[PDB]
Protein backbone atom coordinates (compact mmCIF):
# COMPACT_ATOMS: atom_id res chain seq x y z
CA UNK A 1 0.00 0.00 0.00
CA UNK A 2 2.39 2.28 0.80
CA UNK A 3 5.26 1.84 -2.05
CA UNK A 4 5.84 4.42 -4.85
CA UNK A 5 3.26 4.71 -7.89
CA UNK A 6 0.27 3.44 -6.49
CA UNK A 7 -2.96 4.87 -5.39
CA UNK A 8 -5.09 2.93 -3.12
CA UNK A 9 -8.86 3.79 -1.96
CA UNK A 10 -9.41 2.59 1.39
CA UNK A 11 -13.23 2.73 1.20
CA UNK A 12 -14.61 0.89 4.41
CA UNK A 13 -17.79 1.43 5.34
CA UNK A 14 -18.68 4.14 7.83
CA UNK A 15 -17.53 3.60 11.28
CA UNK A 16 -15.24 0.98 10.47
CA UNK A 17 -12.22 2.43 12.01
CA UNK A 18 -10.42 3.87 9.09
CA UNK A 19 -9.50 7.12 11.28
CA UNK A 20 -8.91 5.80 15.04
CA UNK A 21 -7.53 2.13 13.67
CA UNK A 22 -5.76 2.45 10.24
CA UNK A 23 -4.69 5.80 10.09
CA UNK A 24 -1.81 4.43 13.00
CA UNK A 25 -1.02 1.96 11.86
CA UNK A 26 -0.53 3.66 7.95
CA UNK A 27 1.40 6.72 10.28
CA UNK A 28 3.66 4.05 12.29
CA UNK A 29 4.77 2.00 8.70
CA UNK A 30 5.48 5.14 7.16
CA UNK A 31 7.56 6.58 9.69
CA UNK A 32 9.36 3.12 9.61
CA UNK A 33 10.19 3.31 6.14
CA UNK A 34 11.27 7.06 6.47
CA UNK A 35 8.75 8.54 3.98
CA UNK A 36 8.18 12.05 4.46
CA UNK A 37 4.59 11.81 4.65
CA UNK A 38 1.18 14.09 4.49
CA UNK A 39 -2.40 13.38 5.85
CA UNK A 40 -4.71 15.82 4.90
CA UNK A 41 -7.79 16.89 7.32
CA UNK A 42 -11.13 18.15 5.55
CA UNK A 43 -11.98 20.79 9.07
CA UNK A 44 -9.75 21.85 11.94
CA UNK A 45 -12.89 19.26 14.45
CA UNK A 46 -11.07 16.09 12.45
CA UNK A 47 -7.58 17.66 12.67
CA UNK A 48 -8.04 17.29 16.47
CA UNK A 49 -9.72 14.06 16.26
CA UNK A 50 -6.96 12.55 14.32
CA UNK A 51 -4.60 14.26 17.18
CA UNK A 52 -6.37 12.04 19.55
CA UNK A 53 -5.74 8.93 17.51
CA UNK A 54 -2.39 9.79 16.98
CA UNK A 55 -1.58 10.66 19.97
CA UNK A 56 2.36 9.99 21.22
CA UNK A 57 3.10 9.70 17.24
CA UNK A 58 5.75 12.00 16.28
CA UNK A 59 3.68 14.39 13.80
CA UNK A 60 3.76 18.14 13.04
CA UNK A 61 0.53 19.58 13.35
CA UNK A 62 0.07 22.42 11.26
CA UNK A 63 -3.05 23.60 12.64
CA UNK A 64 -3.65 26.58 15.46
CA UNK A 65 -6.29 23.23 16.01
CA UNK A 66 -4.11 22.08 17.95
CA UNK A 67 -1.68 22.82 21.16
CA UNK A 68 0.95 20.93 20.81
CA UNK A 69 4.94 21.21 21.17
CA UNK A 70 7.15 20.21 18.02
CA UNK A 71 10.34 18.72 18.16
CA UNK A 72 11.15 19.70 14.75
CA UNK A 73 12.16 15.68 14.20
CA UNK A 74 8.74 15.15 12.51
CA UNK A 75 8.63 13.66 8.87
CA UNK A 76 4.30 13.56 9.35
CA UNK A 77 3.07 16.87 8.54
CA UNK A 78 -0.76 17.09 9.10
CA UNK A 79 -3.14 19.32 7.55
CA UNK A 80 -6.36 20.74 6.24
CA UNK A 81 -7.14 20.01 2.72
CA UNK A 82 -7.47 23.94 2.23
CA UNK A 83 -4.42 24.43 3.45
CA UNK A 84 -2.10 22.33 1.50
CA UNK A 85 -4.04 23.39 -1.80
CA UNK A 86 -3.58 27.25 -0.09
CA UNK A 87 0.09 26.82 -0.01
CA UNK A 88 0.88 25.20 -3.05
CA UNK A 89 -1.34 27.97 -4.59
CA UNK A 90 1.43 30.69 -2.77
CA UNK A 91 5.32 31.42 -3.03
CA UNK A 92 6.28 28.80 -0.04
CA UNK A 93 8.40 25.69 -0.85
CA UNK A 94 5.63 22.69 -0.02
CA UNK A 95 7.55 19.19 0.22
CA UNK A 96 7.34 16.55 -2.32
CA UNK A 97 5.51 14.07 -0.14
CA UNK A 98 6.43 10.15 -0.59
CA UNK A 99 3.39 9.48 0.94
CA UNK A 100 0.22 11.36 0.73
CA UNK A 101 -2.91 10.71 2.63
CA UNK A 102 -6.29 12.02 2.24
CA UNK A 103 -9.03 11.31 5.15
CA UNK A 104 -13.21 11.89 3.93
CA UNK A 105 -11.47 11.84 0.31
CA UNK A 106 -15.10 12.34 -1.13
CA UNK A 107 -15.16 16.73 0.29
CA UNK A 108 -16.15 18.13 -2.59
CA UNK A 109 -14.87 21.60 -1.97
CA UNK A 110 -12.99 23.15 -4.74
CA UNK A 111 -9.99 23.13 -2.50
CA UNK A 112 -10.47 19.13 -1.93
CA UNK A 113 -11.20 18.17 -5.59
CA UNK A 114 -7.89 20.40 -6.29
CA UNK A 115 -5.71 18.80 -3.58
CA UNK A 116 -6.81 14.95 -5.41
CA UNK A 117 -5.83 16.08 -8.93
CA UNK A 118 -2.57 17.20 -7.74
CA UNK A 119 -2.06 14.20 -5.27
CA UNK A 120 -3.34 11.58 -8.11
CA UNK A 121 -0.79 13.28 -10.95
CA UNK A 122 2.09 12.63 -8.92
CA UNK A 123 1.25 9.21 -8.60
CA UNK A 124 0.70 8.92 -12.37
CA UNK A 125 3.95 10.29 -13.15
CA UNK A 126 5.32 7.78 -10.23
CA UNK A 127 6.90 10.33 -7.66
CA UNK A 128 4.32 9.58 -4.99
CA UNK A 129 2.04 7.16 -3.45
CA UNK A 130 -1.44 8.41 -2.18
CA UNK A 131 -4.36 6.69 -0.05
CA UNK A 132 -7.78 7.98 -0.15
CA UNK A 133 -9.74 7.09 2.45
CA UNK A 134 -13.73 8.04 2.12
CA UNK A 135 -16.22 5.39 2.64
CA UNK A 136 -18.02 7.01 -0.61
CA UNK A 137 -15.48 7.47 -3.28
CA UNK A 138 -16.36 9.41 -6.61
CA UNK A 139 -18.80 7.79 -8.31
CA UNK A 140 -20.35 5.89 -5.48
CA UNK A 141 -23.98 4.11 -6.57
CA UNK A 142 -24.96 2.81 -2.79
CA UNK A 143 -26.94 5.43 -0.70
CA UNK A 144 -27.29 2.23 2.30
CA UNK A 145 -23.97 0.86 2.66
CA UNK A 146 -22.99 -1.34 5.41
CA UNK A 147 -23.00 0.03 8.95
CA UNK A 148 -21.78 -1.25 12.58
CA UNK A 149 -25.30 -1.83 13.52
CA UNK A 150 -28.82 -2.41 11.83
CA UNK A 151 -30.74 1.02 10.57
CA UNK A 152 -34.02 1.08 10.43
CA UNK A 153 -34.02 3.06 6.49
CA UNK A 154 -37.91 4.83 5.92
CA UNK A 155 -38.71 7.19 2.89
CA UNK A 156 -41.10 9.76 4.15
CA UNK A 157 -41.99 13.46 3.48
CA UNK A 158 -39.77 15.44 5.71
CA UNK A 159 -40.73 19.36 6.15
CA UNK A 160 -38.61 22.39 4.52
CA UNK A 161 -41.05 25.07 6.27
CA UNK A 162 -42.37 25.51 9.76
CA UNK A 163 -45.21 23.38 10.04
CA UNK A 164 -48.54 23.62 12.07
CA UNK A 165 -49.36 19.81 11.88
CA UNK A 166 -49.01 16.51 9.74
CA UNK A 167 -45.66 15.53 10.94
CA UNK A 168 -46.20 14.41 15.16
CA UNK A 169 -43.63 11.91 14.50
CA UNK A 170 -40.58 14.53 13.98
CA UNK A 171 -41.77 15.81 17.86
CA UNK A 172 -42.79 12.46 18.79
CA UNK A 173 -38.96 11.68 19.82
CA UNK A 174 -37.36 11.12 22.95
CA UNK A 175 -34.17 10.89 21.29
CA UNK A 176 -30.96 13.06 19.71
CA UNK A 177 -31.66 13.69 16.35
CA UNK A 178 -29.37 15.14 13.91
CA UNK A 179 -31.35 16.85 10.44
CA UNK A 180 -29.60 17.72 7.21
CA UNK A 181 -31.10 20.35 5.66
CA UNK A 182 -30.61 22.10 1.65
CA UNK A 183 -28.94 25.86 3.71
CA UNK A 184 -28.82 27.43 6.32
CA UNK A 185 -31.97 29.60 5.74
CA UNK A 186 -34.02 26.84 5.74
CA UNK A 187 -32.27 25.36 8.92
CA UNK A 188 -33.51 29.23 10.35
CA UNK A 189 -36.93 28.25 9.49
CA UNK A 190 -37.10 24.49 11.08
CA UNK A 191 -34.55 25.51 13.91
CA UNK A 192 -37.26 28.37 14.84
CA UNK A 193 -40.47 25.80 14.42
CA UNK A 194 -38.13 23.69 16.54
CA UNK A 195 -37.61 25.83 19.17
CA UNK A 196 -41.19 27.18 19.98
CA UNK A 197 -41.90 23.53 20.33
CA UNK A 198 -39.80 23.36 23.31
CA UNK A 199 -36.68 21.97 21.48
CA UNK A 200 -33.13 22.79 22.27
CA UNK A 201 -31.53 22.98 18.79
CA UNK A 202 -28.21 24.00 17.86
CA UNK A 203 -27.02 24.81 13.89
CA UNK A 204 -23.87 24.53 11.97
CA UNK A 205 -22.09 25.25 8.62
CA UNK A 206 -19.51 25.39 7.00
CA UNK A 207 -18.87 29.38 8.73
CA UNK A 208 -19.93 28.35 12.57
CA UNK A 209 -18.51 24.66 12.17
CA UNK A 210 -15.96 24.92 15.20
CA UNK A 211 -17.20 26.90 17.64
CA UNK A 212 -21.02 25.66 17.02
CA UNK A 213 -19.88 21.71 17.05
CA UNK A 214 -18.36 22.59 20.37
CA UNK A 215 -21.99 22.67 21.51
CA UNK A 216 -22.88 19.41 20.62
CA UNK A 217 -20.69 18.05 23.80
CA UNK A 218 -20.57 20.55 26.49
CA UNK A 219 -24.67 20.50 26.21
CA UNK A 220 -27.84 18.93 26.38
CA UNK A 221 -29.97 19.05 23.14
CA UNK A 222 -32.83 17.58 21.52
CA UNK A 223 -31.63 18.45 17.25
CA UNK A 224 -28.88 19.57 15.56
CA UNK A 225 -29.76 21.00 12.39
CA UNK A 226 -27.09 20.88 10.06
CA UNK A 227 -25.92 22.12 6.01
CA UNK A 228 -23.80 18.96 4.52
CA UNK A 229 -20.66 20.32 6.06
CA UNK A 230 -21.72 18.01 8.80
CA UNK A 231 -21.03 14.24 5.72
CA UNK A 232 -17.01 15.34 6.26
CA UNK A 233 -16.75 13.08 9.31
CA UNK A 234 -18.15 15.16 12.03
CA UNK A 235 -19.77 12.40 14.80
CA UNK A 236 -22.47 12.94 16.87
CA UNK A 237 -24.22 11.25 20.04
CA UNK A 238 -27.14 10.33 18.30
CA UNK A 239 -29.96 7.67 17.61
CA UNK A 240 -32.16 9.42 14.53
CA UNK A 241 -31.10 10.94 11.29
CA UNK A 242 -33.95 13.26 9.54
CA UNK A 243 -32.37 14.13 5.93
CA UNK A 244 -34.26 16.17 3.45
CA UNK A 245 -32.11 14.61 0.94
CA UNK A 246 -31.15 17.82 -0.95
CA UNK A 247 -28.84 20.83 -1.49
CA UNK A 248 -27.63 23.58 -3.26
CA UNK A 249 -26.04 23.75 -6.27
CA UNK A 250 -23.97 26.65 -7.26
CA UNK A 251 -24.20 26.65 -11.25
CA UNK A 252 -22.00 29.28 -13.44
CA UNK A 253 -24.68 30.82 -15.99
CA UNK A 254 -22.93 31.46 -19.67
CA UNK A 255 -19.61 32.07 -18.12
CA UNK A 256 -21.06 35.54 -16.83
CA UNK A 257 -22.71 34.77 -13.30
CA UNK A 258 -23.34 31.89 -10.25
CA UNK A 259 -26.55 31.03 -8.78
CA UNK A 260 -27.43 28.51 -6.17
CA UNK A 261 -29.61 26.42 -8.22
CA UNK A 262 -32.43 23.94 -6.70
CA UNK A 263 -32.60 23.02 -3.48
CA UNK A 264 -32.25 19.83 -5.70
CA UNK A 265 -31.42 16.17 -5.32
CA UNK A 266 -28.15 15.06 -3.10
CA UNK A 267 -25.36 12.71 -4.74
CA UNK A 268 -25.60 8.85 -3.75
CA UNK A 269 -22.23 10.18 -1.89
CA UNK A 270 -23.85 12.72 -0.18
CA UNK A 271 -26.81 10.43 1.63
CA UNK A 272 -25.01 7.75 2.40
CA UNK A 273 -22.15 9.70 4.60
CA UNK A 274 -25.59 11.73 6.08
CA UNK A 275 -27.46 8.30 6.85
CA UNK A 276 -23.52 7.46 8.13
CA UNK A 277 -23.64 9.38 11.31
CA UNK A 278 -26.03 6.80 13.20
CA UNK A 279 -26.05 2.93 13.02
CA UNK A 280 -22.00 3.41 14.07
CA UNK A 281 -22.68 1.73 17.98
CA UNK A 282 -22.34 -1.69 17.55
CA UNK A 283 -23.98 -2.37 21.07
CA UNK A 284 -27.00 0.27 20.17
CA UNK A 285 -29.32 -1.10 16.92
CA UNK A 286 -32.28 0.77 16.05
CA UNK A 287 -30.93 4.16 15.21
CA UNK A 288 -33.26 5.37 12.61
CA UNK A 289 -32.75 7.27 8.87
CA UNK A 290 -35.40 8.95 8.07
CA UNK A 291 -35.61 10.29 4.05
CA UNK A 292 -37.63 13.02 2.02
CA UNK A 293 -36.47 12.58 -1.51
CA UNK A 294 -34.64 10.54 -4.01
CA UNK A 295 -31.11 10.88 -5.20
CA UNK A 296 -29.34 12.30 -8.32
CA UNK A 297 -25.63 12.77 -9.82
CA UNK A 298 -26.01 16.65 -9.36
CA UNK A 299 -21.66 17.03 -8.93
CA UNK A 300 -22.20 16.66 -13.00
CA UNK A 301 -22.34 20.78 -13.94
CA UNK A 302 -21.29 21.51 -9.71
CA UNK A 303 -19.60 25.15 -10.03
CA UNK A 304 -17.08 23.38 -7.80
CA UNK A 305 -15.28 21.43 -10.26
CA UNK A 306 -14.70 24.01 -13.02
CA UNK A 307 -13.23 26.53 -9.41
CA UNK A 308 -11.27 23.02 -9.05
CA UNK A 309 -9.36 23.61 -12.21
CA UNK A 310 -9.23 27.40 -11.81
CA UNK A 311 -7.02 26.35 -8.78
CA UNK A 312 -4.84 23.29 -10.36
CA UNK A 313 -4.00 25.85 -13.68
CA UNK A 314 -2.55 28.26 -11.30
CA UNK A 315 -0.63 25.37 -9.43
CA UNK A 316 3.38 24.52 -10.65
CA UNK A 317 3.83 20.94 -11.01
CA UNK A 318 6.98 20.33 -13.69
CA UNK A 319 7.96 23.80 -16.21
CA UNK A 320 4.56 24.16 -18.17
CA UNK A 321 2.66 20.79 -17.11
CA UNK A 322 -0.78 21.35 -15.24
CA UNK A 323 -2.47 18.55 -13.15
CA UNK A 324 -5.47 16.75 -14.09
CA UNK A 325 -8.03 16.18 -12.01
CA UNK A 326 -8.81 12.53 -10.07
CA UNK A 327 -9.43 10.43 -13.21
CA UNK A 328 -12.67 9.54 -11.71
CA UNK A 329 -14.18 12.50 -11.18
CA UNK A 330 -12.65 14.24 -14.41
CA UNK A 331 -15.73 14.37 -16.74
CA UNK A 332 -17.77 16.43 -14.43
CA UNK A 333 -16.55 19.64 -16.00
CA UNK A 334 -16.04 20.81 -19.39
CA UNK A 335 -13.13 22.78 -19.18
CA UNK A 336 -10.02 23.41 -21.26
CA UNK A 337 -6.64 22.20 -19.04
CA UNK A 338 -4.70 25.66 -18.48
CA UNK A 339 -7.72 27.59 -20.13
CA UNK A 340 -7.14 29.60 -16.39
CA UNK A 341 -3.50 29.93 -16.13
CA UNK A 342 -2.71 33.25 -15.10
CA UNK A 343 0.46 35.89 -15.12
CA UNK A 344 2.19 36.17 -12.51
CA UNK A 345 1.19 39.63 -11.03
CA UNK A 346 -2.88 38.42 -11.54
CA UNK A 347 -2.37 35.22 -10.09
CA UNK A 348 -0.79 36.91 -6.67
CA UNK A 349 -4.48 38.90 -6.81
CA UNK A 350 -6.05 35.63 -7.21
CA UNK A 351 -4.59 33.88 -4.78
CA UNK A 352 -5.11 37.19 -2.02
CA UNK A 353 -8.53 37.83 -3.36
CA UNK A 354 -9.35 34.09 -1.61
CA UNK A 355 -6.89 34.07 1.28
CA UNK A 356 -7.77 37.44 2.71
CA UNK A 357 -10.49 38.72 0.60
CA UNK A 358 -12.13 35.20 1.38
CA UNK A 359 -14.14 35.31 -1.72
CA UNK A 360 -15.27 32.13 -3.54
CA UNK A 361 -12.86 30.78 -6.33
CA UNK A 362 -14.67 31.73 -9.19
CA UNK A 363 -15.24 35.71 -7.74
CA UNK A 364 -11.74 35.75 -7.54
CA UNK A 365 -10.66 34.46 -10.27
CA UNK A 366 -13.32 37.30 -12.76
CA UNK A 367 -11.43 40.17 -10.89
CA UNK A 368 -8.30 39.36 -11.18
CA UNK A 369 -8.43 37.77 -14.93
CA UNK A 370 -9.55 41.20 -15.43
CA UNK A 371 -6.49 43.26 -13.96
CA UNK A 372 -7.78 44.51 -11.20
CA UNK A 373 -5.71 44.78 -7.99
CA UNK A 374 -5.98 43.35 -4.69
CA UNK A 375 -7.49 46.67 -2.76
CA UNK A 376 -9.85 48.11 -6.27
CA UNK A 377 -13.31 48.00 -5.22
CA UNK A 378 -14.97 49.98 -7.83
CA UNK A 379 -16.45 46.27 -9.14
CA UNK A 380 -18.42 46.05 -6.34
CA UNK A 381 -20.75 49.13 -7.38
CA UNK A 382 -20.64 49.40 -11.37
CA UNK A 383 -22.44 46.27 -12.47
CA UNK A 384 -25.63 46.17 -14.55
CA UNK A 385 -29.06 47.23 -12.50
CA UNK A 386 -29.89 43.55 -12.54
CA UNK A 387 -26.50 42.77 -10.18
CA UNK A 388 -28.24 44.91 -7.47
CA UNK A 389 -27.50 42.75 -4.35
CA UNK A 390 -31.11 42.85 -1.93
CA UNK A 391 -31.01 42.97 1.79
CA UNK A 392 -34.54 42.70 3.02
CA UNK A 393 -36.46 43.50 -0.42
CA UNK A 394 -34.51 46.50 -0.38
CA UNK A 395 -31.10 47.51 -2.12
CA UNK A 396 -27.90 46.82 0.05
CA UNK A 397 -25.55 49.38 0.83
CA UNK A 398 -22.11 50.46 2.08
CA UNK A 399 -20.07 53.68 2.50
CA UNK A 400 -17.43 53.03 0.13
CA UNK A 401 -13.57 53.75 1.39
CA UNK A 402 -14.28 57.06 -0.49
CA UNK A 403 -16.91 58.03 2.17
CA UNK A 404 -19.69 57.74 -0.08
CA UNK A 405 -22.72 55.95 0.04
CA UNK A 406 -23.47 53.37 -2.96
CA UNK A 407 -25.67 50.88 -3.97
CA UNK A 408 -23.80 47.55 -3.77
CA UNK A 409 -23.85 45.71 -7.49
CA UNK A 410 -20.85 44.23 -8.34
CA UNK A 411 -20.09 43.71 -11.84
CA UNK A 412 -20.01 39.88 -11.66
CA UNK A 413 -22.64 38.99 -9.69
CA UNK A 414 -21.99 35.43 -7.27
CA UNK A 415 -25.06 34.23 -5.21
CA UNK A 416 -22.69 32.79 -2.70
CA UNK A 417 -21.64 36.45 -1.43
CA UNK A 418 -25.29 37.32 -0.13
CA UNK A 419 -26.69 34.02 0.14
CA UNK A 420 -27.36 34.18 3.71
CA UNK A 421 -26.88 37.23 6.44
CA UNK A 422 -23.64 35.82 7.83
CA UNK A 423 -22.31 36.06 4.07
CA UNK A 424 -23.53 39.51 2.98
CA UNK A 425 -22.37 41.05 5.89
CA UNK A 426 -18.67 40.10 4.76
CA UNK A 427 -19.29 41.12 1.29
CA UNK A 428 -20.25 44.55 2.81
CA UNK A 429 -16.90 45.03 4.90
CA UNK A 430 -14.84 43.99 1.24
CA UNK A 431 -16.90 46.34 -0.94
CA UNK A 432 -16.31 48.74 1.92
CA UNK A 433 -12.52 48.11 1.62
CA UNK A 434 -12.67 46.85 5.27
CA UNK A 435 -10.21 43.79 4.19
C1 LIG B 1 -15.99 24.44 -17.96
C2 LIG B 1 -16.61 25.45 -18.87
O1 LIG B 1 -17.71 25.25 -19.35
N1 LIG B 1 -15.91 26.59 -19.05
C3 LIG B 1 -16.17 27.80 -18.36
C4 LIG B 1 -17.38 27.82 -17.66
C5 LIG B 1 -17.75 28.90 -16.92
C6 LIG B 1 -16.85 29.97 -16.79
C7 LIG B 1 -16.85 31.19 -16.11
N2 LIG B 1 -15.69 31.81 -16.38
N3 LIG B 1 -14.91 31.06 -17.21
C8 LIG B 1 -15.60 29.93 -17.46
C9 LIG B 1 -15.25 28.81 -18.25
Amino acid sequence: MLKKKQLTVLDLHPGAGKTRRVLPEIVREAIKKRLRTVILAPTRVVAAEMEEALRGLPVRYMTTAVNVTHSGTEIVDLMCHATFTSRLLQPIRVPNYNLNIMDEAHFTDPSSIAARGYISTRVEMGEAAAIFMTATPPGTRDAFPDSNSPIMDTEVEVPERAWSSGFDWVTDHSGKTVWFVPSVRNGNEIAACLTKAGKRVIQLSRKTFETEFQKTKNQEWDFVITTDISEMGANFKADRVIDSRRCLKPVILDGERVILAGPMPVTHASAAQRRGRIGRNPNKPGDEYMYGGGCAETDEGHAHWLEARMLLDNIYLQDGLIASLYRPEADKVAAIEGEFKLRTEQRKTFVELMKRGDLPVWLAYQVASAGITYTDRRWCFDGTTNNTIMEDSVPAEVWTKYGEKRVLKPRWMDARVCSDHAALKSFKEFAAGKR
